[PDB]
């Protein structure tokens, strides 16, 4: 299993309530989310700079595919329960990990 990290970019209205909703909703679909997937753990840390949230998730999965499935629907309902109150409620989805360290498999053919 490997970890995730992703930064979403929480715009609101009010970047106080934006944090409070947020906070929220990650945890009630946080234990929805313990029950299909035992071994993923999500964290979640929330640092409000400039008047966004910026919310940067960390979400230990079985796999990267798998991952981004708790991340995508935590990015779903963070933004629709926000949206109802907050009109210009919108998330921006930046990755922090890249996946696709290549190397020089250099092998001199050099045989007698």
């Amino acid at each position: 299993m490997l970890t995730v990290e992703v930064e979403v970019k929480i715009t609101a209205d009010d970047e106080n309530k934006a944090e409070e909703i947020v906070k929220r909703v990650i945890d009630e679909v946080e234990r929805e989310v313990q029950k299909q997937y035992p071994n993923a753990t999500i964290t979640r840390t929330l640092t409000r700079d400039d008047g966004t949230v910026e919310l940067r998730i960390k979400v230990k999965a079985d796999t990267e595919e798998k991952a981004k499935s708790i991340i995508k629907l935590i990015e779903e309902r963070i933004e629709e329960e926000l949206r109802k109150r907050d009109p210009n409620a919108t998330i921006t989805r930046t990755v922090r990990t890249e996946v696709g360290s290549s190397w020089s498999l250099e092998h001199h053919h050099h045989h007698h």
